[PDB]
């Protein structure tokens, strides 16, 4: 019924998606119905197949029984996938937890894009501190007065958070409902896809990133863009036959989106501009 920019260029001032129990007034959470792009299908048809699947659905219907207030809104639950077709991904910035806090009128900070929320809502500081970066290093000039990401995202910028739900005003209460899911997500990624740039901003997303072959795919890491750690290293486990900790660059001191610019170039993918 919806185009795209319904979708991911949102206003809080004129929000009208249905909340979990109005989409499921009898707690039946039928995730496929939240999946608007057939491009991804496949992959569904994959993880519906897997054993974990039916316990997903189980528990999301459990927290409708108990009346939770899950964000985002079942509308936006798969928003960067509904805008983006696996074949169009070239950059994926993962997030960790979608945002718990609202506006003063009950709208959800969380669209189901990492990092980004709707316009007329206040800006994030871990987005002000990514702007303040991409000022930094010469991508941008003015930080946007809001904090939505449409734009990166219709030019292939894939950002997801590893947990796709948490309660209303509760922070992180998902954390293992998604893992195997998104687990499924970044391999089918790094299975049928070549040349993406994963960005790992955090510990968290440092360790879902060693999912994926860095010869294949091109990683880079730092600290997360949060105030408490933008401007700290980070110290993450780094995996493998021997195991350690290794430290990492703060956020605000790597050229991240330079980064990403120069090896979209170097393999003559079309840039993403991040200012428009």
């Amino acid at each position: 019924n919806r185009i795209i920019t319904e979708y991911i260029l949102i206003d809080a001032n004129n929000y009208h998606f249905k909340s979990w129990i109005e989409c499921f007034p009898d707690c039946k959470v039928n995730l496929k119905l939240l999946l608007f792009r057939p491009e991804w299908f496949d992959f569904f048809k994959y993880v519906e197949s897997k054993t974990y699947f039916p316990q997903l659905e189980s528990k999301l219907s459990s927290y409708l029984e108990k009346r939770q207030r899950i964000v985002p809104y079942p509308e936006l639950l798969f928003n960067t996938m509904n805008v983006l077709p696996p074949g169009k991904i070239k950059v994926v910035i993962l997030g960790q937890d979608p945002y718990p806090g609202s506006c003063i009128s009950g709208v959800p900070y969380a669209m189901g894009c990492s990092f980004s929320v709707p316009l007329n809502c206040p800006v994030p500081k871990s987005l002000a501190n990514i702007y303040t970066n991409l000022i930094k290093f010469n991508h941008m000039r003015k930080a946007p007065k809001h904090g939505c990401l449409a734009s990166w995202i219709l030019q292939g910028t894939f950002m997801i958070n590893s947990a796709f739900t948490t309660v209303l005003n509760e922070s992180g209460v998902h954390a293992r409902t998604w893992e195997s899911f998104t687990a499924d997500l970044i391999d089918y990624l790094t299975d049928n896809y070549d040349d993406l740039i994963f960005v790992a901003w955090g510990a968290h997303a440092h360790k879902l990133c060693q999912r994926v072959d860095p010869k294949k795919h091109y990683i880079i890491t730092s600290s997360h863009p949060s105030p408490y750690s933008v401007s700290n290293t980070m110290t993450s486990m780094s995996y493998g036959p021997n195991p350690k900790k290794v430290t990492y660059p703060s956020f605000n001191s790597v050229d991240h989106f330079g980064k990403i610019n120069e090896h979209l170039k170097s393999r003559n993918k079309k840039p993403i501009f991040w200012d428009l």
